[PDB]
């Protein structure tokens, strides 16, 4: 009866500005945050304006907490976390969604 309150696919506005990057296994992903409405948008950018880059590789060699960032304050990942669960996280391509999940799906462990 409801019907669906809005469309998943949405255009990648202008208004937003990139914040942070997070890479793992030569794939990137750009976190980009739209400033006019506070809500989150991601596209495939790996350029070096970012002030903001964290890298994650292998979970077996246990890299993570080792020779390689041992920052634990990223709080952003909470926050993202949370805008997917509340829904104020969207973009134009639905391909990159089940790209990004294999991601999602290793963050569960911890």
């Amino acid at each position: 009866f409801i019907g669906d309150s809005q469309v998943f696919i949405e255009k990648r506005s202008k208004d937003s500005k990139f914040v942070f990057s997070i890479v793992y296994n030569g794939f990137t992903l750009g976190v980009w945050v739209d400033v006019n409405q506070g809500l989150m948008y991601i596209d495939t950018a790996h350029d070096p304006s970012t002030k903001n880059v964290y890298t994650l590789t292998t979970d077996d060699l246990n890299e993570n907490m080792m020779l390689i960032t041992n920052y634990k304050n990223n709080y952003h990942l909470r926050k993202l976390a949370s805008a997917f669960m509340n829904g104020y996280l969207r973009f134009d391509n639905q391909v990159i969604r089940n790209i990004a999940y294999e991601l999602f799906r290793k963050m569960r462990i911890q």
